[PDB]
């Protein structure tokens, strides 16, 4: 099995749904008490933090990057970055440990394709909803239709992950909220959304929706079980 | 602070709590976002348990030297086992890798030999209960005086975590069996009690003990952070 | 006494202390070298996992349906299913052998209304808190009024449960969740609070509540016994 | 999966351990979230021993036959019959029933021979030392010599299981026989050892013996797996 390099601790909390899930993946596939080969780069998320509230990104790559080529001298023969915001930089990291990236878009971009679905609807931070590294993505490289949210509804989805669900807030006008812009979206025709931040399922859910849900997390996790068993 | 190596998947499940647990006091003493930083090399089980079984040791301190080598060339200042039996040989990998080993017995007997304590009960699989690498080390490097259950009661002990407790199984015949021993180890004159693993808690806690009791993985976490922010 | 017909293995795990209670009661009750008269019919989980994953609820409840008449055929005179979510198809399960079913929800309702209680809480699985077959029955055929813990708190109980609990992994955090989601209850007036699943106790138990908590998966061996003897 | 048909120990602690050892080496082979098909037999002991007082060996013999021809009824292609003392019936069993029954003699035998042994030292209970049932299989089937202690040596082994080891009880006195007994079995030239019953493994293992040891009991829920698979 391949060796899975992890770059994660942003937060720790999301990293452990990777570690679990990629690891029960392998289980069901090998069965006998085969656990996952994974070497996880766990950063101080306070590092990237102050970098990001400065705007440098620049030097958030390099960060990242530096963790990617640690991993690589460490063993690891492919990177997984368990966030879907820092993908922002994940061509950077590619580009500067020269592993292959399995890329939480191409993860997703899969299970959209599977289920016959070219249109869709997209919610997470705002750098994943509008930027071209995630959206951008599943349409220029996988030709599926992606729908967001409008700016005033997008500003509310972005607040609310930043400033109450990666605090542990889960308040119920906050799903209320969610849950009309998924209303919204399913009223663009989309044949499905994609919650694109782990910590979204922590207030929405696939009740929450008419048309089915990925949760980019958990597919990301189970891709890169994929990968390493392939 | 410091980059931790850990070195964990034996088994997957119980690495979860030292990730977390050091995450958290790292947060709690540095505030902010502030996270560990952790390299983290999750072994595949599978490999582990087949050389465990076959009293290969040499091969299965290899392994894991060999695991921490690669945590050093990826920046890790110090090694965590996260793992109670693979610490039979723990001095091994130490010498291999180079870097200090936070021995998991060494950080139970500082916190025990602080507190005043000489002569102290051990519950834990019969393997812990039994073997060198846990109680020897407490008595033959730090003077500590170690008292285990009689054979039946050790026997009971063991069959429980294993065939219960292992299972998720909690039965009421079980929690008396383990107050009774906790009794009978202080009607011995203990100074204290020593749970060897985090099963022991889903029966009996410090409520159930007239003398302190010490938690060994959750010290050994504490104490991993401790060395981090030292 | 009865020949009881139990329907396992989901998972197997869960099944050996319906197996262990249900012998026990009857040794208890009769004395001597008495034990229950059982024939456990244990599926292969995979499949029912399988089936529930892609909400097959019909092949589901032909898989157990055929499971009952086999143990009908062996000599079986009441059914017991071991599990608490493929309730949602014991009508069916009952229909289908000609045997009476002693269903999870109805012996847990018995012992809430004996003592003399008619506004319960409820703790479980998503399932067991929000839909017809255990919740809505013990309303509707029973007269009892369930308190369940807000959006919030279901979603977080729930998680905790299938990410955590299911694993053995024992969270302080979450221990921390439970005792207040049961603090809440109370505060709601419940005069009591159902264990809907096993994997709570794991977390919390009867210290942590000021009202009777009623252990369902107990309470349902007893009342399979109980039923035997009758 | 081929449907296997348990009949249980005269004890439901003797039987649980062949569902979990069973369950658990599905689950390792197969992987996913596979658990073996079983259908079993628990009898209420009292039923037979009542009639075994009576004088009524016949009838008692057709109610565990009953029992078998039961399993067959509901589904079970094969017969395992849970313990070795059981064993007594085997022959009966598979002759009133008409299925295949795999003997706890047969899977260790085909052990054994793998390993180039043909001359065993043999423990157990008085019966399964002395009869026929399980020894004689060895012999006359399988073409392995069995040696066995002197009289005196096969009354303390026989008594220290009923009165000490079904107890759990581990005397260290009585395990001083045991060790005995073993040198004793070494010195008539056998090759290997045979633990009729797990119970023995309480006071003496591996450690014990200067020739490899079969657990028969739980090699024979090993087979009974590996035969449910094929
Ligand atoms: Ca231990
Ligand atoms: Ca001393
Ligand atoms: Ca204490
Ligand atoms: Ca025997």
């Amino acid at each position: 099995m391949k060796i899975l390099g992890l770059i994660g601790g942003m937060s720790w909390e999301s990293t452990i749904p990777y570690y679990r899930m990629i690891n029960q993946h392998v289980k069901a596939q090998l069965g006998g008490l085969h656990s996952a080969k994974i070497i996880l780069y766990s950063v101080d998320f306070h590092e990237i933090e102050q970098l990001q509230a400065k705007g440098d990104w620049q030097t958030a790559a390099q960060l990242l990057s530096n963790a990617a080529i640690s991993l690589k001298h460490a063993g690891a023969e492919v990177i997984v970055v368990c966030t879907n915001t820092m993908h922002k930089v994940a061509d950077d990291i590619e580009a500067a440990c020269g592993l292959p990236l399995l890329h939480i878009a191409d993860a997703t971009a899969v299970q959209i394709k599977q289920q016959g679905i070219d249109k869709i609807g997209l919610l997470g931070t705002r750098y994943t909803m509008e930027q071209g590294f995630y959206r951008g993505r599943l349409t220029e490289k996988h030709g599926i239709e992606v729908i967001t949210p409008d700016d005033t509804d997008r500003e509310a989805v972005n607040r609310i992950i930043y400033e109450e669900l990666c605090l542990g807030i889960i308040s119920e006008t906050s799903r209320d909220a969610y849950r009309r812009v998924i209303k919204k979206l399913e009223a663009q025709g989309v044949q499905g959304i994609i919650f694109g931040c782990t910590e979204i399922t922590l207030l929405v859910n696939a009740q929450d929706a008419s048309v089915p849900v990925f949760d980019t997390t958990a597919i990301h996790a189970s891709a890169a079980a994929d990968y390493a068993l392939q």
